[PDB]
């Protein structure tokens, strides 16, 4: 469950223009993103994950804080 | 060459905004971002490689979705 | 010292959008951005970093292009 | 507290031990390595040289004299 | 099938192997190696224990009594 | 030159060197371990049989009969 996973794992969310960023605990990103990646959200082009860092790119016209919003909420 | 590694790497393309988002088969990410980088487009501003992902960014006024055509076109 | 990185790290500097895109040498990204990630600019939304390259999302009204002018400036 | 920690790291993302010679090797769901070493390098074990994270697998090296397989049992036994 | 698509994954993204001890070592060209070693752990090899990817090599950990050589030549061989 | 260049990335990457059979184990700080491998790997040394950088740790596979340990020294000697 995306809604368990994100309890251990979502630092913090924060946005910029179509990106959703998501903080991690050190070394969490890529297991946070591949778990959001199998969910297949339509609004989600896709995801990046660095080692802390989730780029999630939101499909137009939906904003990346609006994307943001909907991950945190779960 | 790019097309011989886009036929065998490029799952699919996607877009939004300034980004191109290429999906490939499992870490395939850096050896095909790689690639494109040594092509060295001038629309191509940079990419991040991820482990199933590229995020390739286009130089303004390119969209992404021509970018991702382009690439996907080859 | 940021600094100091970024004259040992920053080979170039490039934009597109809200994004400013830093180009390491190989492997040096991650060694790059986290030592951003550390310094906590606040027009700094998040990082990611690939092997070669860093994306830095800018907030808004911040563009990528003043971004990553700070950034080469330091 | 870093003990009960460390035993719900183990739990949700260890799925298997396994070693050969000085290393083990642990396996995690996708994405999950680094996570798990990464809390393992900040627990301080004096038996583990160091740890690299792939995607889904973990290589710990054992200090000698103690070997892969010992490193395993001892992380298992945290679970 | 599986054993086709290793083959043509080995003959592009193998560019040598090496090995020390326990452990084989694959080069790949740049940004290869989990690609190549993800596909290695799928297709299910017992000898291995199991494998890292950097950016460009790769280790994989032969599973005692097997050598790092003798993985190698088994993978060189399904080129 | 490269031996300056190797001297400098030695002396600002290496937080420490360790080992454990066939394996040297270099610690750096936080992102550091790609940067400092990928130069290793480029200084071309015969004694090592290839590297993989996580995010803070490097291991460096000794080519036999050289010693995890007799690798770090050939290191820490650079510095
Ligand atoms: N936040 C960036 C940079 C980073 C890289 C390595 C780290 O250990 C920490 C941060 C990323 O996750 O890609
Ligand atoms: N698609 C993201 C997340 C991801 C990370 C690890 C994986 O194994 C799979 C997907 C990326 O490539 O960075
Ligand atoms: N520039 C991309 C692609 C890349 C991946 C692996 C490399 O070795 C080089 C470049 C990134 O840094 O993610
Ligand atoms: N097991 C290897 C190879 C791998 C790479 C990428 C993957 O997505 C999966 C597996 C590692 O974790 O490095
Ligand atoms: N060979 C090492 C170090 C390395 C890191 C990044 C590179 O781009 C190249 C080499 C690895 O694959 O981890
Ligand atoms: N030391 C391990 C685990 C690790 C992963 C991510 C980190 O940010 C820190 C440590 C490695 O370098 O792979």
């Amino acid at each position: 469950k995306l809604r368990k996973m994100l309890d251990d794992l979502l630092v913090s969310v924060d946005h910029s223009g179509n990106i959703a960023v998501l903080r991690t605990p050190p070394g969490g990103a890529p297991f946070l993103a591949s778990f959001i990646d199998r969910v297949g959200m339509e609004e989600v082009v896709g995801t990046i994950a660095g080692d802390d860092t989730v780029f999630v790119l939101a499909r137009d016209p939906m904003t990346g804080q609006e994307l943001g919003e909907f991950l945190s909420q779960r």
